[PDB]
C-alpha cells in the first residue's frame, strides 16, 4: 500500500505516498495490465467540489479556516440551487495548473507552476472564441521565445451546449487522399481537413497546409476560421551538414497547441481549454516525420544520405533517424525558436519527478509515454521505475466532436 | 471476455481471449499500474490442481483430451503426490513444458523460435562436477562454431528447499568486474558483486577488462562449487566497424551465447531452480545496453571523441550518433565471424508476426511493451505502435533472488 520505485541505473528509491489519493480507474486488474493501451448530477458535483476544495484550501495553508469552510458552504448552496456551481480565479487558475502537474504522461512537467491561464468564460460565440485563441497563440508564441499557456472557455452545462474546439491542435497541417492513391500532406489530419471542406473551406491543397479553425460555441454548429498566417510562426527544416536537406521542402510550425482534451477540475468540465508549451525535438523529428502513417520521410533522407538500405542491418534507418532530428533542433535554435532535445527534457522530468516525491509525496508518471520514441535507455527515464495512477484535475480524452455533434 | 489490441500504425485489431486462461497475479490495481516495474517448499494442497491443470493443458495440445492415457495420468501424478509430496514429469510434459515457459515469456521478443528449442534433460544430476559436465555440453551444442541453437538444460527440480540445485552465475558466460580502491571499476560492473564472490571462493582473477567468470554452482542445496569453463568452447567476437578502423582499438569484444542462469523454470506446480537457457543475442543487448548503459561499460563518450563529434551541448546529439554507430559495430562484427545476432528491425518485425500468428492460433499472446521496445530507434520499429496486453500464464520462467542471500552455508 506504500509503494517504491527504483532507479535501476542510480539505485535510487523514492517512496510513493501520493497514489493513495488517486481516484479514476487505470484499465488494469491483478489479472491483466493495460499499459501499453492507447485509450483504456448535484449528488456526484459536491463531493468533487469537496475534494478539490480541499486541496486547494490545503495548497494555501487555510485548511480548516472559515474561508475554507464559507467556501464550502457557498458552493454546496449554490450547487443545490443551480445544478452546478463557479470556480473563482483563484482557484481556476490553481486548478489548470494541477491537471498539468497531474498529467503522468507529460515529460515537461517540471514546468507545470509557470503556466499563464487565460480565462476566457466570458466567451459566448464562436468569433468571441477565434479572437481569445488568437492572442492565445500570440501570446504563447512571443516571437520565439514560447510561453506555456491554456485558454479556458465556458464550463459544460447540460452537454447540449458544449463549447468544443474542432482541431486537434491550434496549428496543424491539413491532409488530402489522392486519386494516384497516395496521401498529400499529413495522413493524420484527412478526416478533419473533409469536415473543413465539406463545411466550406477551399483548401490550397498543398503538403504544409496551415488548417483553419473550426470553432463551436454554446452547443451551436461550428464554424470556420483561418489564423492570421503572420501569428503561425514556421520553420524551414535544414541540416548543419547536408546542404541537400534543404531540398526536401521541410518545415514544421513552432506551437505545439493540444485543443481537442477535456479539462477536469473540481468535477466541473472544460470541454474547450486549447493549452501549448514548446517542442521537444523527437516530436517532430521522429514521430512527425518518420512514422509510417505520418510524413514517412526515412526512405526519402536514406537515399540522399546514399546508405546501403538492402539489408536492415546496416541500420540505415537509424542513421537517417538521428540526422533527421540533428536537422529538427538545428533549425529551431538557429531561428531561435524555443525547443528542447529529448536528453535535456528526460533530465528535467527526473529533477522534477525528485522534487515532486520530496515535496508531494510522488509523481504519477506513464513509462511508455515519458521514455522518448528515439534512443530510450542513453536517457535517464529507461531505466527509472514509474508509478502511473490517475489525480485530479486532470486533462482527459474525449470524443471527437462530429460524431458527437447533432447538427 | 474479449480483450481488443490496436496497431496505431496500421489500424489492425487483435481480439484477446488467452488472458481468460491467466491465474497469476501482474502486480497492477484498478488504481495503479506497475508496467514500469522491474520485480513488482509447496504444499501437497495446492500442488495436485497445478499439476492438473499442466496435464489438462498437455493433453489437449496432443489432442488426448479425456483419453484414457489421460486419465490414467492423472490418475498416477494423483498417487504420486498423495504418497511422496511431489511428482516426475515425463521427458514428454518436461519438453512441452519448457518450450511453453519460453512461449510465455511476456518479455520476450524472440519468441518466434518458441518450438525450437533443444531440451537436455538433468534430471539425473547429483554433484557440482556432474553440473558443471552437462553445462559444458550445452554451451557446445548451442554454440555450434557459431551456429547458434537454442537450448535449455533442466538440473533437479526443488524438494523441500534445503537441496537446491543452483547457478549462482546471472548468465553462463559473463565478464568480471573488479572495484579499484580509487571508485573506478575495470571490467562490467554489473558483475561486480558476483566477481568478489568468485575470488572469495578461491578464483584467481587475471583483473583484466574481459575476464570470463567461473562456473560457481550448486548441487543439492550443498555449498557451491568453482569450475572454469574450457576457453575453447567460449566463442567470442572482436569488435570492429565495417567503415572506422579506430574502432577495434578501442579494444571491444563479446561473447556468442547468451546464456541466462538464474532464472526458476515452473511446470506444472514443480519448480526447477536450475535451468540455464540459451538463444542467440538481438544487437542491441550489446551495443546499447551492455556498451552504452552508464553503469555498464560506458563508451559513448570515448567513442564519441574519435568521431570527433561535437560534445560541448546535448543538442548535437552526439549521443544518439555514436550509440547508432557501435551498433552497426556490433551487427557488422558478428556477421563478419558468421556468429548468428539478429538487428532490433528483424526482430522486432518477427514478433508482430508471431504475435498475430498467436493471436489467430492461441488467442492471444501476453507481451511486456516496456521490454519489448528496443532501447534505441524505439518507433522506427514496428513494436512500438503495437497495444499489448501483459498477464501471466504457466508454465513460466520467474525470477529469483540471487543464491548468496539464501543459502545456509555448510562450510
Ligand atoms: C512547456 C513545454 C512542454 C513540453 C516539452 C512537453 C512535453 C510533452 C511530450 C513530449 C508529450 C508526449 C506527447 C506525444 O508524444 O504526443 C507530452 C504530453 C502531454 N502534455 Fe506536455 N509538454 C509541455 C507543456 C505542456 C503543458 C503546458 C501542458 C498543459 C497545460 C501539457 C500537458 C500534457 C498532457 C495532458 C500530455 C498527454 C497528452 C496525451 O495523453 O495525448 N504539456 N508533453
Ligand atoms: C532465440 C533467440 C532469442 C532472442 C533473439 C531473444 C531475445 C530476448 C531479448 C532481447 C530479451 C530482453 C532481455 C533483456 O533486455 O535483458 C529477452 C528476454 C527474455 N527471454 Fe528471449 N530471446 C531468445 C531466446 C530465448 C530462449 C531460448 C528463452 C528460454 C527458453 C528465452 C526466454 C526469455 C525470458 C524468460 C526473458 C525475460 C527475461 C527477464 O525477465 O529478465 N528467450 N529475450
Ligand atoms: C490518444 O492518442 C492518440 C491517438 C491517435 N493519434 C494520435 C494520438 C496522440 C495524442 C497526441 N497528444 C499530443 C500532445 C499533447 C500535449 C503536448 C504538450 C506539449 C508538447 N510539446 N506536445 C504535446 C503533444
Ligand atoms: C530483473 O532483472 C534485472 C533487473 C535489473 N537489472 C538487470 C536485470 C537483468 C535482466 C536480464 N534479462 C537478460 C536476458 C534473459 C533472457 C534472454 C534471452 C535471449 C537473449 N538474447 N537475451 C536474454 C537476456
Ligand atoms: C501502443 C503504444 O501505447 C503507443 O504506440 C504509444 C507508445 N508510446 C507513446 N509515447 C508518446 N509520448 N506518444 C505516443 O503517441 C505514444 N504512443
Ligand atoms: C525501469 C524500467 O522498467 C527498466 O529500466 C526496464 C525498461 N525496459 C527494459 N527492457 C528490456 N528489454 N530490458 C531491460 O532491462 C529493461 N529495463
Ligand atoms: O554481480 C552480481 C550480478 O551480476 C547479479 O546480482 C545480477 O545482476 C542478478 O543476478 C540479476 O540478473
Ligand atoms: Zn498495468
Amino acid at each position: 500500500r506504500f509503494l517504491k520505485v527504483k532507479n535501476w541505473e542510480t539505485d535510487v528509491v523514492l517512496t510513493d505516498t501520493l497514489h493513495l489519493k488517486s481516484t479514476l480507474e487505470t484499465g488494469c486488474t491483478e489479472h491483466i495490465c493495460m499499459g501499453s493501451i492507447m485509450l483504456p448530477t448535484k449528488d456526484q458535483l459536491f463531493p468533487l467540489a469537496k475534494e478539490f476544495l480541499d486541496q486547494y484550501y490545503s495548497s494555501i495553508k487555510r485548511f480548516g479556516s472559515k474561508a475554507h469552510m464559507d467556501r464550502l458552504e457557498e458552493v454546496n448552496k449554490e450547487i443545490e440551487s443551480t445544478s452546478t456551481y463557479q470556480l473563482k480565479d483563484t482557484e481556476l487558475i490553481y486548478g489548470a495548473k494541477h491537471a498539468w502537474r497531474n498529467a503522468s504522461r507529460c515529460v515537461g512537467r517540471i514546468q507545470w507552476s509557470k503556466l499563464q491561464v487565460f480565462d476566457a468564460r466570458d466567451c459566448t460565440t464562436a468569433h468571441g472564441m477565434f479572437n481569445y485563441i488568437c492572442n492565445h497563440v500570440k501570446y504563447a508564441t512571443n516571437k520565439g521565445n514560447l510561453r506555456s499557456a491554456i485558454t479556458i472557455f465556458p464550463q459544460r452545462t447540460d452537454g447540449k451546449h458544449d463549447f468544443r474546439v474542432w482541431n486537434s491542435q491550434l496549428i496543424r497541417y491539413a491532409g488530402y487522399k489522392q486519386p494516384d492513391g497516395s496521401t498529400l500532406g499529413d495522413p493524420a489530419n484527412v478526416q478533419f481537413t473533409e469536415i473543413c471542406i465539406q463545411q466550406g473551406w477551399k483548401a490550397p491543397r498543398g503538403r504544409f497546409d496551415v488548417l483553419p479553425l473550426l470553432l463551436q460555441a454554446n452547443g451551436n454548429d461550428p464554424e470556420l476560421f483561418q489564423i492570421p498566417p503572420e501569428l503561425v510562426l514556421e520553420v524551414p527544416i535544414r541540416h548543419p551538414k547536408f546542404d541537400w536537406f534543404k531540398d526536401l521542402g521541410l518545415k514544421w510550425y513552432g506551437l505545439p497547441a493540444v485543443s481537442n482534451m477535456l479539462l477536469e477540475i473540481g468535477g466541473l468540465e472544460f470541454s474547450a481549454c486549447p493549452f501549448s508549451g514548446w517542442y521537444m525535438g523527437t516530436e517532430i523529428g521522429v514521430r512527425d516525420y518518420c512514422d509510417n502513417s505520418r510524413y514517412n520521410i526515412l526512405e526519402e533522407v536514406a537515399k540522399k544520405m546514399d546508405l546501403d538500405m538492402r539489408k536492415t542491418s546496416s541500420l540505415w534507418k537509424d542513421q537517417a533517424l538521428v540526422e533527421i532530428n540533428i536537422a529538427v533542433l538545428y533549425s529551431f535554435q538557429s531561428d531561435k525558436v524555443t525547443i528542447v532535445d529529448h536528453h535535456s527534457a528526460t533530465e528535467s522530468f527526473i529533477k522534477h519527478m525528485e522534487n515532486e516525491y520530496r515535496c508531494r509525496g510522488g509523481c504519477p508518471a506513464d513509462w511508455v509515454w515519458i521514455v522518448p520514441p528515439m534512443s530510450g535507455s542513453i536517457t535517464p527515464v529507461f531505466h527509472q521505475e514509474m508509478l502511473n495512477y490517475r489525480l485530479t484535475p486532470s486533462f482527459e480524452y474525449q470524443p471527437d466532436p462530429w460524431n458527437t455533434h447533432v447538427w
